[PDB]
């Protein structure tokens, strides 16, 4: 009999995915790494050469994390002293290897502590923050220039995010910008004077006799936001003036009346840049194209030229306005927005008229656009088959809208139904990505005639390994709701028998735009508890999901722990009807949202679930920090949404948590949802006299990722399910 | 069949033992609380009257704490709106109510949030202390003169304890000392500038948005100290008009070398004091006698009066030195030391020669001096049968030492083995409170002849409430180690039969100068055990206990983590081989030094123990506060004892846990043993890769002991051994 996917293969990796992550460096040459070598191919033959040997850095005296290379190829950026911070941010010490003269710059050191460093997008400048402040330098071996002289820690940040903008606006730790020619520096400012403090305790390493206390700036919901302001000041003036003068760019008047956030920076050509403004209530944004003026060194920004955007149903946007694409010349601009029938579709605008031209409609979404040449626009979608959690990309005539061709559906219909892409800098080669319901499938392909070059990488080697294991199977498909359908995903196990019952999981997150049924290929805890445990891990996409429209997704506006919650529920019962599920033994389990989501559920006194587990749930939205948690709910005022924050809390379901087994989780040094969630949490429930599992994990983020944590929280998690469902 | 003692009767109080709780106020009379209303008591007699009416303040419209009559009789202070601080620190408002005018003092009253109040000894003169400074008031309904000004939250404490004083010195929140006829208050201030503060999250209730960070001046082994002045005030000579001027007494030169601290104080005569000073290496400490000097208004202590007293084995005293009783004319004392032997017993100093007479010997000790008239010093000691665990009270004639008698042992041998004792204010009466092995009992005496006057409460209600109750009876032994006696104690199952095998719960706690094998009549979470799910729970007393002289108290002597450790284990082994122990069922728990000793037995790899639980565990001697552990442990330097510091931690043995099932329990805002303790274990047992199981209390300090708290903290324990003991 063969073996089966065991919890130990899970924890130890041991059927590893292998990918392909190669870096584009021209519209024909990628850099790929192989047995640590860094190799330089040419995409239309697919031959290499040698770019930096591995025995380069042997006596470099430093384990290096990360390498990037200059647009124009003459230096690289070694990144070491790697010290993570928050979900994007890290900071790290920095060397600039000349690969010309084969050497190590020393003179002029980006200096340790560096919170973040960027070539410029051509030739071979750079853009670095340290200690709050923006510096350039020019040339790799040169003094820097100082840009700003007002960064101060945890208040001003310049050219960074604080940590609301970097988790919940920009998905980075970055705030600037280059021009596409690397002429200007675009940057944000944020100020987080009147912004409260998260404070929570770090305890390190046991040689630390008294712990330290970590304070991070952190506005919860209804709190003191950061404050931002939007600059760009002229590179090439540098070297000619002592002090070169960042213009400020202001927004709008609309934006100015109240609180707002700097939502979206996009230069359109070396002289003119767009900035997308949103208002505290983010059901209103404006879009502001802004014209360098030679004679007056200023930015000027025409209202002509200024597109707003707001929704009469929600919020704006997936998680925030979408990016504009522009053409070349910069006069117009393709961007995803919300069609009158409330799916997600690609509108083209002119930048100095108000009503734009929708280019794809249809019951489907377009997830983003990938690329754009004078003559096709390329886009992923989940078009095909009607089916929302599926991906392929696009290719559509510039010249005749009619005409529009599917790149990747019929490439292994099969095998791939969810792909993404790589295009080459000018989009000459694209490499596709295919991520299941198959083993994920890497290709390479030529734009000029959408020919396959060749395979990259097929995984043929963990294909092999998997032939003597009892993998589970995935099925994917919905249930009808009220004339609506709804999508649904089960792990099931090996041998899988309709005229058995089996114990099922509920895996759980139904965050606003989330998406838990689709067909990604994943090797995870589920594999497991179904391969071994022969267990079914379901997951279901209810109201407030995203990528099936706005009648779905703003299902849940202004009413977070509702119907998310209760389409859960539903869910499992529906799967009861099924007939292949144990009803005394259904289980619920989520992180963060799904952490929320699970003990709502587990305190709903449905009766539908014997037992849950919460990792790092939300237990009460004024927690939660303000850009997030306002975006659904609005602000926790009497006049605005107070008394649904006040009813959607775990807490006040505390006494229906007799009649479940409760496992609740969580990191002490989560700065996203903080340890306090849980510890409200486990409160209210000893006030009530109801007993629980618990586990704290020490110094633990949200993530709870360190090789060790991760191997013992799942360890933990499997026995208590496996008590749950009296598994020996 | 009758019923058990279950978890409910134990969470709820079901049998509850009645106390009879008086207060002495003169030779001949006590005051008494029956149904909310005072009385006074005729000693003799036993005659009562009513000397406040329970109705009195019906219309106070604060609901009383505590109340505090003054010697004299004329006043009542009222406390209310009390607030708890640390083990015995707390603030409150109060009120003073004239019994002559039978009104409320409302002119110049004592301010709220006051730190501690108190009448001076004769008479109704207040000290109290408010926001660090010390006030005077001489008649309740006049100004109070302000007495120190220099007082400053965490930083500069007059009259007052700071933190690790308040633990672990003198075991109270006062830091103030009337003479005996309340003409000088003497005081002392303490200084922590420069000690580190601990810093700890406090979430309050749910409505609390940001976590509250508490800070508290606590120093860990090896920190710096708060430093200690002394000083004196006539209060006989305050003015309205002038600054009161307080008179330092400083600590001796060979206190004053280095780091030391004050740890007591008595009063001898209206003019004279005595205080000892600590080094802060506790094994060296010196006494002053200091005399008023009425010309000069100084206070001068005579270095032919100084007294030293040290230990070459151990530290100073059980916990601290211990308290002179100074004779009438205060021209000597008796104290407490330890002998040759090592043995504690009363030696008899005179205030300028340096060489006592012991007045007591033997292999047994002295526990503590009770009251001294011209005749008879009347002490408690353990000598009665050899019993370490026992306590009676006996007298000595002054005149002739051979001449003890033994005044509580015979009055009832089956019943009372333990005894405390009351006297009246000149020893002209005595209480003798019983509290075991049987149920307590409360009995007056008369002194002359040592008359048994009267039963003041004999528990025979809750006598006849347990005759329908299956109780676990009590078994106290010994074992030999090594040639040297060890005692224990067994909690037995109802109808105990020694032909089967019983589970075995070790309830451990094992600190220096513990005694967990004793006489005491005990209604706790082991009668609910032993009765209603027939576990055994034992208790032993190995090295480093108390009450047996120093060869046992000082053999663990800058070895914490040692030889305590390794009895618990050798006392579990010799159980475990009696035929009426399931060597298979062995577990240990316990709280604080408990719960340290369980960490290390657990981690110890003796394969003795199934199971055990850690509550508020110490898990690293540096992490624990200073004049605690260096007691035990000298200075974490590596001159001193650092390598044992390191090798005495719980986070080293944690590979060893692999075999074992535990649980760790910690309240997140213990100011006394850390959360960080629990934390850093957790963490080092995720390191190995060890499964254990866990639970916060949000909010809970060391005591784990608000109701809710209490009642789901045993429920869990409870869980947890009956999982570990295969009990339904
Ligand atoms: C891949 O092969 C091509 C062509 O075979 C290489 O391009 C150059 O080819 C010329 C022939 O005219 C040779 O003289 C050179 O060796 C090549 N140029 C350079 C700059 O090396 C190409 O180099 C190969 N690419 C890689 C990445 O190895
Ligand atoms: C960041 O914002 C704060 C206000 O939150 C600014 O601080 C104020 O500055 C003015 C001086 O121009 C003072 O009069 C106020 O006392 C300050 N207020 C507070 C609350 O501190 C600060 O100048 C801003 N910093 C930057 C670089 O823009
Ligand atoms: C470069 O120019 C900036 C902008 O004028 C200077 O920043 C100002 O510095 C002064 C005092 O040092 C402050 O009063 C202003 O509030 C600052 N303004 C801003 C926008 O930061 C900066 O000091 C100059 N650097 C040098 C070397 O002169
Ligand atoms: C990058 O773009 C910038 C901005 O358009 C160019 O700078 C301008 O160059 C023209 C010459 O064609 C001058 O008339 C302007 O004075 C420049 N403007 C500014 C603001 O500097 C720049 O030359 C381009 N860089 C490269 C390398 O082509
Ligand atoms: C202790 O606190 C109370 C409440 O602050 C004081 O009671 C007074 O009455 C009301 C509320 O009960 C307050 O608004 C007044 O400010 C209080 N002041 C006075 C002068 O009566 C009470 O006075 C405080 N006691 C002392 C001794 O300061
Ligand atoms: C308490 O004791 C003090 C000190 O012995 C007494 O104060 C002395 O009293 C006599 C008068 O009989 C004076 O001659 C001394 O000068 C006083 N000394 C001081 C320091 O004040 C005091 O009388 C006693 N008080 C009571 C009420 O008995
Ligand atoms: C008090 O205890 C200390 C520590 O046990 C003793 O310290 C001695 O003196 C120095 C301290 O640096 C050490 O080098 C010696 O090794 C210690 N002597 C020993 C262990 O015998 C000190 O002697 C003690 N004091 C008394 C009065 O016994
Ligand atoms: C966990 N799910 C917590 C609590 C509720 C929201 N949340 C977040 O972490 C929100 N931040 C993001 C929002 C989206 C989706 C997730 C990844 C992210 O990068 C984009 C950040 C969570
Ligand atoms: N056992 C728990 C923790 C950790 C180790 C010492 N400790 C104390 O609380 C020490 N402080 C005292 C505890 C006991 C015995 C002494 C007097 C006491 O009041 C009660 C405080 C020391
Ligand atoms: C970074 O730190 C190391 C070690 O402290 C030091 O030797 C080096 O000079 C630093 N580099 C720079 C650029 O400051
Ligand atoms: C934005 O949301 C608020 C609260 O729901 C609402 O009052 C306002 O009308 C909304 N704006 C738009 C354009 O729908
Ligand atoms: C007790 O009795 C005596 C004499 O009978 C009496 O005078 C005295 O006041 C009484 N004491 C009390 C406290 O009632
Ligand atoms: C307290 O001690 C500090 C030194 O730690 C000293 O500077 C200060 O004066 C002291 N304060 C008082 C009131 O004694
Ligand atoms: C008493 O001392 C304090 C503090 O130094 C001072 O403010 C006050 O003026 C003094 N009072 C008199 C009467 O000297
Ligand atoms: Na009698």
């Amino acid at each position: 009999t063969r073996k089966t996917y065991t919890l130990t293969d899970y924890l130890k990796n041991t059927y590893r995915l292998k990918l392909y992550s190669l870096r584009w460096i021209s519209d024909h040459e990628y850099l790929y790494k192989q047995e640590n070598n860094i190799l330089v191919f040419n995409a239309e033959y697919g031959n290499s050469s040698v770019f930096l040997e591995n025995s380069t850095f042997d006596e470099f005296g430093h384990s290096i994390n990360d390498y990037s290379i200059s647009p124009d190829g003459q230096f690289i950026l070694l990144e070491y002293n790697y010290v993570k911070q928050w979900r994007h941010s890290y900071t790290a010490s920095y060397d600039i290897y000349d690969l010309n003269k084969r050497q190590l710059i020393t003179e002029e050191r980006i200096p340790n502590n560096t919170q973040w460093v960027t070539w410029s997008p051509v030739g071979h400048k750079l853009a670095y923050v340290w200690n709050n402040d923006i510096y350039v330098k020019i040339e790799p071996n040169l003094p820097s220039y100082r840009i700003t002289w007002t960064g101060k820690e945890d208040i001003i940040y310049n050219g960074i995010t604080d940590w609301v903008y970097e988790e919940e606006v920009f998905s980075a730790y970055s705030a600037l910008w280059w021009s596409p020619n690397g002429t200007f520096l675009a940057y944000a400012q944020f100020n987080d004077t009147e912004v409260p403090l998260i404070e929570y305790s770090f305890y390190s390493d046991e040689s630390l006799q008294y712990p330290k206390t970590v304070r991070v700036p952190y506005p919860k919901a209804g709190a003191v936001n950061p404050t931002v302001k939007f600059f760009v000041v002229n590179t090439d003036s540098l070297s000619s003036v002592t002090n070169a003068t960042s213009i400020q760019i202001t927004a709008p008047a609309s934006m100015l009346i109240g609180d707002h956030y700097l939502c979206d920076v996009t230069w359109a050509t070396q002289e003119r840049i767009s900035l997308q403004w949103l208002r505290r209530i983010q059901n209103y944004s404006v879009m502001d194209i802004c014209d360098y003026d030679e004679s007056s060194g200023r930015w000027n920004c025409l209202v002509a030229r200024q597109h707003i955007e707001m929704s009469t149903t929600g919020w704006v946007g997936r998680f925030r306005p979408s990016e504009p694409h522009f053409t070349l010349d910069g006069n117009s601009f393709y961007k995803i927005i919300s069609n009158e029938e409330g799916y997600r579709h690609i509108c083209y605008f002119q930048i100095d008229k108000k009503d734009c031209t929708f280019i794809t409609k249809g019951t489907w979404e377009v997830i983003g656009i990938e690329a754009l040449t004078s003559d096709y626009l390329y886009y992923i979608s989940n078009e095909y088959k009607g089916m929302p959690g599926g991906r392929n990309l696009y290719k559509i005539q510039l010249s005749d809208y009619t005409k529009v061709t599917c790149l990747s559906c019929e490439l292994n219909p099969e095998r791939c139904q969810y792909y993404s892409v790589s295009f080459s800098k000018e989009a000459k080669y694209y490499q596709l990505r295919c991520s299941g319901p198959g083993l994920p499938l890497y290709t390479l392909h030529s734009s000029v005639n959408d020919k396959g070059l060749r395979v990259l990488e097929d995984n043929s080697a963990l294909d092999k390994m998997l032939q003597n294991v009892q993998m589970p199977s995935k099925k994917l498909d919905f249930i009808i709701l009220n004339e609506t359908k709804f999508w649904y995903q089960m792990i099931l196990p090996p041998h899988f028998d309709k005229s058995k019952k089996y114990p099922l999981l509920l895996d759980v997150y139904a965050g606003p735009c989330s998406q838990k049924a689709d067909t990604v290929f994943r090797l995870n805890w589920a594999t497991y508890l179904a391969s071994t445990e022969n267990i079914i891990v379901a997951s279901f996409d209810g109201r407030g999901s995203g990528y099936q429209g706005d009648k779905i997704m703003h299902a849940i506006n202004r009413r977070l722990g509702t119907f998310e919650v209760e389409d859960q529920i539903e869910a499992a019962r529906q799967f009861s009807k099924m007939g292949f599920v144990d009803n005394k033994r259904i289980a619920i389990w989520g992180w963060s949202y799904g952490g929320y989501v699970t003990s709502m559920v587990l305190g709903s006194g449905s009766g539908v679930f014997k037992c849950g587990i919460a990792v790092a749930p939300v237990s009460r939205w004024e927690y939660y920090d303000s850009v997030y948690t306002e975006r659904y709910m609005g602000l926790p005022t009497p006049e605005d949404n107070l008394d649904h924050y006040r009813n959607s809390t775990v807490m006040s379901r505390a006494e229906n948590f007799k009649q479940v087994e409760y496992l609740l989780i969580h990191g002490t040094a989560d700065d996203n949802v903080h340890f306090q969630q849980s510890a409200q949490i486990s409160k209210a429930l000893v006030d009530v006299g109801v007993d629980f599992q618990a586990m704290w994990y020490t110094d633990e983020d949200h993530g709870i990722a360190s090789s060790t944590a991760h191997q013992h929280i799942y360890t933990h998690m499997s026995h208590f399910i496996k008590q749950c469902f009296s598994l020996p």
